[PDB]
């Protein structure tokens, strides 16, 4: 029928990565990023963290639908993200301009039913080094939902409780152990297997 | 068709499910497609923001016409437009917000139950509401019930040109205690109250580093 | 649709924010493109865009050729897609510069055309009309479009590998907007975002913008 992935887009001839509307396997219609530019290009980012403008110490209910920006900042949303779900790219970029990445074989996110429970593919290659394996088989977790932290380190992950912490606060943290130290930019996406 | 189907808010849009800020098109009353940005992320969302600072990189220096047709970047900053802003609080009660970052990341807003701007022969007058809460402190309420000045059209109540001495275009009085289209000077200034002021805010003497003027239906 | 053809169409229409709309080109392949409306009058439809050297624009043939970057920020829109958009008739050249204290120049030519690939991209270049960054693109005209991998320069070397950009190379240039973002004064010689009769060949702008409009 139509695009249902940035990578379609990407075949079809779109080369500036931006927003485009994707038609999900529900046939649902969503504008998403296109990183048309990283490693080939064709991913859908869902995770974007730039500047700091963004409040991303959120609740169940927010993470749920998304939040953010598309002029910016922004969390797609986990309902998003599980019909999304094909591996992962996380990219994170330093306040000296250093480039670091980690790049997953597969990754899925259940339903709200499973808590959005984690489920990653092995870890591929990375200068950043694997940590998310580590916080697989986790449900996710708000400050208004435990999960054995969110509160603890500020942010909502697959919380005993965590060694990335991407959603954390912008301290110019957003962590990443194998990679004290909040980074400039952070960047989350996907692109069919 | 696309009239009677599409939205006619943001808050419509929220409604159906577009929870990302953006630039979405909504339908004006008379059916003229407009395409908004749409502030999903700020006090429950659904916010149409008609007046965005960020960067200093669009001159609102600007005059008559200008602010009639609207100007800037759906990229960066812009004015929605004075015919825009009119059409959109016309008719029932849209509430407005004011949201101000200082260069120190201090976020602060200011609230109003109501907000309207009347036609060009009215000279886009001014009809605000009360002043709800915000702890930038109220600095529209002294604007109330004035038309628009710009540069090159004095309608303020100044012996002077308000939009000349303080380098903006607004709602002058006499001048003013706020002047958001002012110039984007970046923090303190020695020049007086011509940057991005908010006198109940920084006061006449710090341009704030982001401003935001949006609207959502009561 | 039969609907806009360029962004001076839209400004028509109504449309008065800059941003990216979609328009028709000549054969009605719709394509999205970032229109200026707030310069000059407005209208123009931007093709090149440097604003904070987040993209890499040393690319090769196939890249260029087919355009790269991002709506977001920094972007070249395309060789195919330039070449569509200034077949027909006459779209006038603006180049907009701004240094890094925020100064503004400009460059203005009355017409500007890009052959096809198989003309090798050439530079079709009209009058200079006005501008206060000089008049540093008249050089290049009549000249095969250049990259790394693709020499067509009149330099016994690559013009493209020695100034690390992508340009209508001759022996070698004047200007070289496509050049690396190297912030302001540079001591090394003409490979940045470079235009000789501005700031000259030691100094990279913070911002670079090139666009057409139907004249
Ligand atoms: C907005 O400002 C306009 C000025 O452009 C206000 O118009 C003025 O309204 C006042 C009411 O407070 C009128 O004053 C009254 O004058 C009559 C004589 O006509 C007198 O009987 C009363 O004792 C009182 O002083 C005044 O005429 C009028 N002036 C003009 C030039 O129209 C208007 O009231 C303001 N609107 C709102 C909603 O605040
Ligand atoms: C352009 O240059 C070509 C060779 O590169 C030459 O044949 C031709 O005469 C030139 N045309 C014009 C109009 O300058
Ligand atoms: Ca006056
Ligand atoms: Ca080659
Ligand atoms: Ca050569």
């Amino acid at each position: 029928t139509g695009p249902r992935t940035c990578k379609d887009l990407l075949d079809r001839g779109h080369f500036l990565s931006g927003w485009h509307t994707i038609y999900l396997p529900d046939c649902r219609p969503l504008t998403v990023l296109c990183d048309m530019d990283t490693d080939g290009g064709g991913w859908t980012v869902f995770q974007r963290r730039v500047d700091g403008s963004v409040d991303f110490y959120r609740d169940w209910a927010t993470y749920k639908q998304g939040f953010g920006s598309r002029l910016g900042e922004f969390w797609l949303g986990n309902d998003n993200i599980h019909a999304l779900t094909s591996e992962l790219r996380t990219d994170l970029v330093d306040f000296e301009d250093n480039y670091q990445f980690a790049k997953y074989r597969s990754f899925k996110v259940a339903d709200e039913a499973e808590k959005y429970n984690l489920v990653l593919g092995a870890f591929v290659e990375g200068s950043a080094g694997d940590s998310l394996t580590f916080h697989n088989n986790q449900s996710f977790s708000t400050k208004d939902q435990d999960n054995d932290c969110a509160v603890m380190f500020q942010g909502a992950w697959w919380y005993n409780c965590h060694t990335s912490n991407l959603n954390g606060r912008y301290l110019r943290g957003i962590n990443w152990k194998s990679g004290n130290y909040s980074y400039k930019v952070s960047e989350m996406k996907v692109r069919p297997a």
